[PDB]
């Protein structure tokens, strides 16, 4: 339409004139702000057989100050894009402005609470507020389009523009057209794709103004309830998705822009390990092959890698972790079985172009298989091949089911298995059987066992097939040649020859078999052996694999290894692999080019033997060195009181006054004399403090207050130095009405109520019209009994400078309003040399907030990827306390003792310096009159990985420097 690099028809996208199945994974650059680890994720995604990544940009992080767009350093998108290019990974860009994404404000900066107009509408006040952001971020995206040699192939304007309310004319075509035009005006020429929250047809081609180029929708069919991970409720497997696609957008490829790849988890919830159990390998093979049943051509898993809600970037209902139960864990490991299972399907689709050209039919409980207990959806191709997706009719069934099939082929319609026995489907599993499947000229008439991959080498073809344990399988090949078993035993290998074919039957075994039929070798594996196979692209012009183009796809090799294979390249007589290892691993290479004489692994020449079938074998030894980690409790901890506000000497005269008589928040009108909404004064993140001055009459009894900080928030209140009490918090409370009883006050004297409130982040804005992101934070109501409310004059603070935020390197959200934070003491090398010697393990003996500082050295060995975790103990029911931990200035843990569930906090290399000094800054807020302390505090590690990754550069860690604008 506007360029010729990326086109489409009713079946699929074309990239440079060639069909491709887009298999993508969601990865957010702002949730992993170390550029070398971004590359790691991209390489792990490519090893799945994927070819794309989808990403959000968080507006709140890059325009904290209205009018000042900053996407530099750790927020720089350019290294993220170059890393995609280096890995051979295309990109779907989704910069919002609204992104939801369990992020504070759903991506909107806190200053949108002052916008006089409906958010996500055509009100000019909202649209003008978006202009500066979109023109900058879309210009950067434009520069890296595929039209300009970049990796970016698709662009998503808005996010799930699907439901409206409250007087909004939904859907508004003027709005979506303006959003679309903003991108085009910034120079975006690539196709636009939307993500309708459900398959409702919004903004599809044919809808007139505001229509996108490719209609996409989203789907999370198993819900977000990770508490019952084995429960698959009745009817939750979609069946009508193709039907709705043809009704809603028959001219564009079938696209799910966010398909479930995990789940979010709230404060107090069951934990992300439970989420990984619900969205496990069984879920993937049943539900993802079900999407293939609808001939899905663009498929994106939200999330493929989740990362971390560091520096308060997350929304109020969620906590520090965003592991998401995804295929790649928060700490970047790929141990979960769901990673290996998904690799099998990604590789299937990477080499099966016949899938895109078949004619999908309707699902059947009869006609293909001999039992109504199975459902079979056919995708019928002519000479291009056919595909049959088999599953249990009741998709939740754990029953083992025997069956036979009738499949049409070029050689007649066959009743399979021909040579005796039956096929089996065990429990929550799904198969894609193939017919007339083309292996570069050799035609597989049929195979019941699923295809992992196939390649054409200089000296013959290889095909890799697998089945699950206990299964009997069958294939047939168009050939005059006979079948011979070249690896393994003939026992269990039955066969029959005809004039134009050979039929072969086999039982799945833990022992591999290789059979040979003319110039085709076929590997017959079990699913668990296949989990250890990889298909890196073989580079000849350099060391990078390049994008997944037909030519580079065809020039790939097959490697059996362990934990991970990243890349392969050929250079003279040298075949080079880059790979990672979590144990001593035997490596086999199939498809070694004839010009290759030596094997290098991670640059190191490695001995190899060649067996009778031309397969190179080698061994990679794993010997972790001593991983020495200091004891956190033995460090030289230094303490300073970070609530000096509750001493009578404190002088708040430099504090902003909360003296606005009219709020700019259109959602909730004032129920107090002045606005006590933090965002009216430019304070959107972290702990908020309010100070209320009054002159006592001496008749004061009680002080009531309604605090609001979002779900799981807490608040504490003092009268001068007297602790009045705390709201200790519940996930179910986003506000709370306390009543406090005051001591006997001295008539004519001045008092100050100090109030501390945990701001858990700003709310999302999912429903257009509702403006829920404007939900304020701070104090909503108060009553000083017997006195008019004008008796109290308030001041407040958030992070120092508010929207004129101090830390331009770490961004607008990282730090909140505590004294120690205002002064910048949470950064490396604070002025702690004259502080008191006290540990957070000793803690506090009265309600308050303390700040603890210490450094520690690491000297971890080069060439190892070692995930490190901070651990805060909770072996027994604790008293109510709140903890924030800054690692070299970066906040990487928020902890609520009484709500949970997170006790283990990963912190990535780059934020941590593995061969240098590191700084911990811990805040400890005790919401109890007897104080509080940490039970324990420990640095731990999980399995070290022998890695190919390059040196991880430390991000910028600005050290403490005295701040002019502070209040002291
Ligand atoms: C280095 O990197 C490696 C990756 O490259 C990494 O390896 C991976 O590790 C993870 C674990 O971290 C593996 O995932 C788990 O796998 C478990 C094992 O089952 C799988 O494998 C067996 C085959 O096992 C045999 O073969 C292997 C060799 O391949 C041997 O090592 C084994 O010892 C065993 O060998 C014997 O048998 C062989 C015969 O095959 C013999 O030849 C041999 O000589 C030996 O005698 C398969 O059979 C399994 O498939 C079956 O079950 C699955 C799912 O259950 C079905 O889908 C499938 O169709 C089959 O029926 C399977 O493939 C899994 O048990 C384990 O599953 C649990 O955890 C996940 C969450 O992590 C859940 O999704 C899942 O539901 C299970 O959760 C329950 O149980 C766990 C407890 O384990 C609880 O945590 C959880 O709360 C939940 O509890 C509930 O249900 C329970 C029911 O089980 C119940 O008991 C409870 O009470 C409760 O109600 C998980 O998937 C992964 O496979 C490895 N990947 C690879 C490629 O190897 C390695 O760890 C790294 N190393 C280090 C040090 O870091
Ligand atoms: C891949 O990435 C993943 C995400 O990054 C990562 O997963 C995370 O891994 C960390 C580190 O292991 C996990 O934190 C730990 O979790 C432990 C509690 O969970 C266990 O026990 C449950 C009991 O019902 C099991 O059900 C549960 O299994 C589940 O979770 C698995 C995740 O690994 C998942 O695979 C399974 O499928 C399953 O669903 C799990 O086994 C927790 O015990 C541990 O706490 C301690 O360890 C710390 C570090 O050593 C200590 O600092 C801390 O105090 C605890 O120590 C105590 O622990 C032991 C047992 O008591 C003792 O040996 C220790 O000495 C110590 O003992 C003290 O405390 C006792 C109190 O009970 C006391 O009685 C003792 O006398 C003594 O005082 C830690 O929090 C994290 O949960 C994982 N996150 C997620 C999202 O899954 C994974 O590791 C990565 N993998 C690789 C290879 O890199
Ligand atoms: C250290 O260890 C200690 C001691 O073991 C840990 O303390 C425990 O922490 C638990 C987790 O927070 C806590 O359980 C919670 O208690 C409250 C009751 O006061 C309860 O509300 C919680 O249950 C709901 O909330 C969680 C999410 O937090 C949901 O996952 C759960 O399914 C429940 O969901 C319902 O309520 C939500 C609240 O609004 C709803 O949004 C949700 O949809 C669902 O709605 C229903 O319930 C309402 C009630 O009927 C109803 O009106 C509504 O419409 C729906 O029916 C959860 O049980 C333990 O109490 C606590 N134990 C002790 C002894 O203190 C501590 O966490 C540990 N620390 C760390 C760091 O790990
Ligand atoms: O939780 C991860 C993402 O949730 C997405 O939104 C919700 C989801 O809910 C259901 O209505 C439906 O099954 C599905 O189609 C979706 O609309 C957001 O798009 C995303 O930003 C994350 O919040
Ligand atoms: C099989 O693939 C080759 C390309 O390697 C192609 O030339 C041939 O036409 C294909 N066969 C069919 C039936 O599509
Ligand atoms: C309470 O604190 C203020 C300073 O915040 C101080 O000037 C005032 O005298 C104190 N009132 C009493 C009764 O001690
Ligand atoms: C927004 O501006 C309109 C038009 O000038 C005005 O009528 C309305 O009262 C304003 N609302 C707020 C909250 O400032
Ligand atoms: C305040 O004044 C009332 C009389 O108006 C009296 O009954 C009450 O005891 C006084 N309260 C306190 C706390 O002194
Ligand atoms: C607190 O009281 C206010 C004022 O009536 C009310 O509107 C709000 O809903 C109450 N909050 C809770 C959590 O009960
Ligand atoms: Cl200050």
């Amino acid at each position: 339409l506007l360029q010729k690099y990326v086109t489409w028809d009713d079946k699929s996208l074309f990239i440079n004139g060639e069909r491709i199945m887009i298999f993508s994974g969601e990865f957010h650059p702002f949730r992993l702000p170390v550029k070398e680890l971004q590359l790691d994720i991209f390489q792990k995604v490519k090893a799945l057989g994927f070819n794309c990544v989808s990403f959000y940009v968080d507006w709140a992080l890059v325009e904290g100050k209205p009018g000042e767009y900053r996407a530099d350093g750790i927020f720089d998108l350019e290294p993220f894009f170059d890393a995609a290019s280096e890995a051979g990974i295309y990109l779907l860009a989704r910069p919002g402005p609204y992104i939801n994404a369990e992020s504070s404000g759903g991506g909107f900066p806190g200053w949108l609470q002052r916008v006089n107009g409906t958010l996500r509408s055509s009100d000019k006040a909202y649209l003008d507020a978006t202009d500066n952001y979109v023109s900058h971020v879309a210009a950067t995206i434009a520069k890296y389009q595929i039209t300009n040699g970049g990796p970016i192939i698709l662009y998503q304007p808005e996010n799930e523009y699907t439901s409206g309310c409250c007087g909004v004319e939904f859907p508004d075509p003027v709005y979506m057209q303006y959003v679309e035009d903003q991108a085009r005006n910034a120079g975006v020429v690539i196709p636009l794709i939307n993500n309708d929250a459900s398959a409702s047809g919004n903004n599809a081609p044919g809808t007139g103004k505001g229509a996108v180029d490719i209609y996409g929708h989203d789907s999370y069919p198993l819900g977000f309830d990770c508490a019952n991970p084995t429960v698959w409720p009745s009817g939750d497997l979609p069946t009508n998705f193709r039907t709705l696609h043809l009704e809603q957008s028959p001219t564009t490829p079938y696209a799910i822009v966010q398909f479930q790849g995990g789940s979010y988890d709230p404060w107090g919830g069951p934990g992300f390990a439970a989420c990984s159990e619900l969205l496990n390998n069984e879920f993937e093979r049943v539900f993802y092959k079900n999407d293939f049943s609808f001939q899905i051509a663009i498929m994106n898993l939200y999330m493929i890698f989740g990362g971390t809600n560091w520096g308060n970037l997350g929304y109020p209902n969620g906590y520090t972790s965003y592991d998401y139960g995804s295929a790649v864990t928060e700490s970047r490991n790929i141990t979960r079985e769901k990673y290996s299972e998904l690799k099998l399907l990604g590789n299937f689709a990477k080499v099966s172009p016949g899938y895109l050209t078949a004619s999908p039919g309707n699902l059947t409980t009869s006609g293909y298989a001999d039992t109504t207990d199975l459902t079979v959806t056919p995708l019928l191709g002519n000479s291009t091949g056919s595909f049959f997706v088999v599953r249990h009719s009741d998709y939740s069934s754990e029953e083992s089911t025997s069956y036979k099939l009738r499949l049409p082929t070029s050689a007649g319609s066959v009743t399979i298995p021909q040579l005796g026995g039956t096929l089996t489907l065990n429990g929550r599993d799904s198969k894609i059987h193939v017919t007339d499947y083309n292996v570069s000229g050799t035609n597989i008439i049929y195979s019941t066992a699923e295809v992992f991959t196939w390649k054409k080498f200089a000296d013959g073809k290889v095909l890799v097939l697998y089945g699950g344990a206990g299964e009997h399988h069958e294939l047939a090949i168009s050939t005059k040649s006979n079948v011979t078993v070249i690896e393994g035993s003939e026992s269990g290998i039955s066969s029959k020859q005809t004039s134009s074919s050979v039929v072969v039957g086999w039982d799945v075994s833990t022992t591999r078999r290789i059979i040979q039929v003319g110039d085709l070798k076929i590997l017959l594996l079990d699913r668990n052996s296949a989990y250890n196979y990889w298909v890196p692209q073989l580079a000849t012009d350099g060391t990078s694999p390049g994008f997944s183009t037909p030519e580079k796809v065809a020039s790939s090799i097959i490697v059996k290894a362990g934990y991970l294979v990243r890349t392969a390249y050929l250079k003279g007589s040298g075949l080079y692999l880059t790979a990672d290892f979590n144990a001593t691993t035997s490596v086999e290479v199939i498809g070694v080019p004839s010009t290759a004489k030596n094997l290098f692994i991670n640059g190191d020449k490695t001995s190899h033997t060649v067996d009778k079938n031309g397969i190179w074998s080698a061994t990679v030894d794993y010997n972790a060195p001593d991983i020495s980690l200091p004891s956190l409790k033995d460090l030289d901890w230094k303490y300073v009181d970070t609530l000096p506000e509750i001493q009578s000497s404190y002088d708040d005269s430099l504090w902003p006054a909360a003296d606005l008589k009219q709020t700019k928040n259109t959602l909730r009108s004032l129920t107090t004399p002045t606005s006590l909404y933090s965002s009216d004064y430019g304070f959107h993140t972290g702990y908020l403090l309010y100070r209320g001055h009054f002159t006592a009459t001496g008749n004061e009894s009680t002080f009531a207050i309604d605090t609001q900080g979002g779900s799981a928030f807490g608040s504490s209140v003092w009268l001068n130095g007297t602790y009045l009490g705390s709201w200790t918090g519940l996930y179910a409370n986003s506000d709370y009405n306390a009543t406090y009883n005051l001591p006997q006050l001295q008539a004519g004297k001045t008092y100050v109520i100090t109030v501390v409130i945990d701001n858990m982040g700003l709310e999302e804005n999912w429903t257009v019209g509702e403006d829920l992101m404007k939900t304020p934070r701070g104090i909503l109501n108060f009553l000083l009994a017997g006195r008019p409310s004008s008796a109290i004059s308030w001041k407040l603070t958030g992070n120092l400078g508010g929207e004129d935020y101090e830390d331009k390197v770490r961004g607008p959200l990282n730090e909140g309003g505590l004294y120690a934070e205002r002064q910048g003491f949470h950064q490396p090398e604070p002025p702690s040399q004259n502080w008191k010697s006290s540990s957070p393990l000793e803690g506090l003996s009265e309600a308050g907030i303390g700040f603890y500082s210490a450094s520690f050295d690491l000297d971890l060995p080069k060439g190892w990827d070692v995930p490190l975790f901070l651990n805060i103990g909770n072996s027994t029911t604790p008293s109510p306390y709140r903890v924030q931990v800054y690692v070299n200035g970066y906040q990487y843990a928020k902890y609520i003792s009484n709500i949970g569930p997170q006790t283990s906090f990963p912190v990535p290399e780059g934020i941590l310096n593995y061969r240098g000094t590191n700084w911990l800054a811990v805040t400890l807020w005790a919401l109890d009159s007897a104080g509080g302390k940490l039970e324990s505090l420990e640095l731990s590690y999980t399995t070290p990985v022998l890695t190919a990754l390059g040196e991880v550069e430390s991000v910028d860690q600005p050290k403490y420097k005295k701040r002019k604008g502070a209040y002291h």
